[PDB]
């Protein structure tokens, strides 16, 4: 059959995956013990390409960090990116918002697949875009990447708050002159987060939820590891990442997001769960004959990855990264 | 269908500075004039196919932003006018091949050969071809010490491409980036040791062997026809002579090859030889390049004691040997 966009008449519908901050190429714990967290990552980006298909979606919105690498991806890396990216273009229109671009490699390569290609689009500037999704819908695309240039020479303080907000006045009012349906992409962190929200840094884009244009129907955010329902008008949501990366991450809820709107009712939303690993931190204040015994106990059918959190030196510590293949940090 | 026209184009070198020991000079406007020109005809002819090889890019390792975003512009404006097919010179920064698999996956105007693996790509009017690749093959540092077998591997290559070329519908035709065997003049690259091939050893069922690395065109052969289409500007002096441009093939099944020349017209160098530097030497020379559109190079012989500060105040004269 055919391989091209469908053309229903008054479709007033859009349904959405929006997932962000994959970091491809990741190894963590270089420090104590590496682990190379690509197997683990290409299982969570499988399943959410699965939902995709399954929900039949009609547009794909990704942000955040898709490399972990800020300026010196590996070929792996890259590699695994292209062929998701690839993946995803055959369920459904792509749309990619960049984070934290260093090399300038990235913007001439996004252009150029934009330009012959209608089934991914990557936003790298603050001027909007319209789209086509998978049945026939147009979609006005608000981006908002991590200023360049100008942020390096962004003293002082006031005058750059006053460039940020500017520009999202200008999204704003070009989101009035939307045709059908209208999304704003964003890479920043929410003023007044409360987690993970941790780390940076990095120098970070602070920006107050209640300046992100109300008059979108969905709010689609990333840079941030940890899903978050930001706000509900418009709906605002950072999806997270699709991996625990490090333990600060060990109670989040690992995944993507499905999103459908209708014209009439209000936009709802399920998550996608990526079940990745878990992870874990055991505190003592000395690793004791008692704390061996706790340590020991808990790693042996544990499935995820262990961290020991301990106060005091008290005599040789045995191998335990040895006996354990689970633990991976002791500080 | 039974016809096919081609644009064979080759060497663009993007990028290039000349000159940059005696007065650099950079070479992007002339360059994308020519560029353009050839387009422009691309599209008066309405070809049906259109190949590239030898070098788009003059750095080898580290291509400047300008010299990328022009390749990607000038490559987008071949694919407006027909399908394109890419033969990658002498490849070295990896993240090529990845770009290369994935903008060939996602569009139907164009496709980039990185392999010796044979590809079939359909023209602008249906016409299925099957290329024969042969490129610069990596790691052929690795078994050069030996020679002996290098040259058997190289040979095995275009066996298996004679013997993947019999099995073709409509087109077959060969894409090579090498050095042909007993070429001499220009002769300019590496050099350096390329990969040297003798032009009897290229597929003779072919319809057509497109070359490329050679900033000269040049005919190596009628049957298959073999060309090297030259650059798009005259890059030194060596190809002072040159006529500059691209390649226009019109293939018909059944009667034998066609091509004609299409000049690009790039801007004229010229050498002026002298015995010695004397007075008169010097007002022939700022007479001659301040109405040359060209640039100039200045050879003499006899060391002429001092001379005035000429590459100072001639922004013409860009080598003195
Ligand atoms: N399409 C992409 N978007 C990004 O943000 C990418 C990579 C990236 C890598 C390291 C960072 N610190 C931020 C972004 S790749
Ligand atoms: N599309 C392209 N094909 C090439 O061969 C390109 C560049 C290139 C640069 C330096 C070389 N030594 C060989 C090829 S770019
Ligand atoms: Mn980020
Ligand atoms: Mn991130
Ligand atoms: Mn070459
Ligand atoms: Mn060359």
């Amino acid at each position: 059959i055919h391989h091209h966009h469908h053309h229903v008449i008054n479709l007033k519908e859009l349904k959405i995956l929006h997932t962000s901050d994959w970091h491809l190429g990741v190894t963590s714990w270089t420090s104590s013990r590496p682990v190379d967290r690509r197997e683990e990552l290409k299982k969570a980006l499988d399943k959410v390409v699965e939902e995709a298909e399954k929900r039949e979606v009609d547009l794909i919105l990704l942000t955040g960090d898709l490399l972990h690498s800020r300026n010196n991806p590996s070929v792996v890396a890259l590699h695994d990116l292209l062929d998701y990216l690839k993946r995803m273009m055959r369920t459904a229109p792509v749309v990619v918002l960049p984070g934290n671009h260093d090399w300038k490699g990235l913007k001439l390569f996004g252009n150029f697949v934009t330009s012959i290609s209608s089934d991914i689009t990557f936003v790298m500037s603050f001027e909007p875009v319209d789209v086509e999704a998978k049945r026939g819908q147009k979609v006005r695309i608000l981006p908002f990447p991590y200023p360049d240039e100008s942020e390096a020479l962004r003293k002082n303080e006031g005058d750059f708050r006053f460039f940020l907000e500017s520009r999202l006045n200008k999204l704003y009012e070009e989101a009035l002159k939307k045709e059908d349906f209208a999304i704003f992409m964003g890479h920043f962190t929410v003023e007044g987060l409360a987690g993970y929200a941790g780390i940076e840094q990095g120098r970070e884009i602070i920006i107050n939820r209640a300046l992100i244009p109300s008059v979108v129907d969905y709010a689609a955010l990333g840079h941030i590891h940890s899903f978050r329902e930001i706000q509900k008008q418009p709906l605002t949501i950072y999806p997270g990442s699709l991996i625990r990366i490090d333990f600060g991450e060990e109670a989040d809820e690992k995944g993507a997001v499905f999103v459908e709107l209708k014209r009439g009712e209000p936009p709802r939303y399920e998550r996608i769960d990526a079940s990745p690993l878990p992870l874990k931190t055991l505190y003592y204040k000395k690793i004791d004959t008692s704390a061996l015994k706790s340590i020991r106990d808990f790693c042996r059918n544990f499935p995820g990855y262990v961290r020991v959190v301990y106060e005091e030196d008290s005599g040789i510590l045995p191998d335990l990264m040895g006996e354990i293949d689970n633990l991976v940090k002791i500080e």
